């Protein structure tokens, strides 16, 4: 059952918000600073689906804020993709995370699928109301989230894809998530960033 008894009947993105503000539909809400909605308008043609909010989400209440966030604006960018005009958000609502000792950020923690298809009502919600022509599913948690367990994104790669059981049959596109791109030899990131664009693309070209 999940988080389904904590969404409510409107597709109002704020009263949405505001909702998972209050969700405990699993256990990622206890240690977290406060949910993470997604960020946009219901008019937004195009969704993008990362994994989580992390250290710098879970206390700005923003998607796609720290470094991973400005190298996916960046990639955004060289798209010719207008940021503003997207609706972004992740596949569970809550940071989930750990602290080592002299570390200078939290470090993130792999969702389990069951807290992956807790949190998905509100994803389920989220598509509903904006309708979007596609979704940017950003690295394998939130691929999976949507195209099954087993899904590789590895395998997929430039492809658009469309699975009956998705609300209103948006075109998708798994692509890596922009955190993988951070580091790494220089020629192997320059690679992975040109291939993130051509992705990002390939989603904005649809229809
Ligand atoms: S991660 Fe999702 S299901 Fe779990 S408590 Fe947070 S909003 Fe609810």
């Amino acid at each position: 059952a999940g988080a389904q008894d904590f969404v409510p009947h409107t597709a109002d993105l704020a009263e949405l918000a505001a909702a998972a503000g209050e969700c405990r539909g699993c256990g990622l809400y206890r240690d977290a600073t406060q949910a993470v909605f997604g960020a946009g308008g219901r008019s937004a043609r195009i969704m993008m689906i990362g994994e989580q909010p992390g250290d710098k989400e879970d206390l700005a209440g923003l998607p796609f804020v720290g470094p991973a966030g400005r190298l996916l604006d960046r990639a955004l960018e060289a798209a010719d993709i207008d940021r503003d005009a997207l609706y972004v958000t992740n596949a569970v609502k809550h940071f989930k995370f750990t602290r080592a000792a002299g570390g200078k950020r939290r470090i993130s923690k792999t969702p389990s699928r069951t807290e992956v298809v807790a949190c998905r009502p509100w994803l389920i919600a989220e598509m509903t109301s904006v309708e979007p022509d596609v979704v940017v599913l950003l690295g394998a948690t939130a691929a999976k989230a949507l195209l099954g367990n087993d899904f590789r994104v590895t395998q997929h790669r430039g492809e658009v894809l469309h699975v009956d059981d998705v609300p209103g049959d948006p075109a998708l596109v798994a692509t890596v998530h922009p955190s993988s791109l951070l580091r790494g030899p220089k020629e192997e990131r320059e690679s992975a960033f040109a291939g993130l664009v051509d992705d990002l693309r390939v989603a904005a070209d649809v229809r």
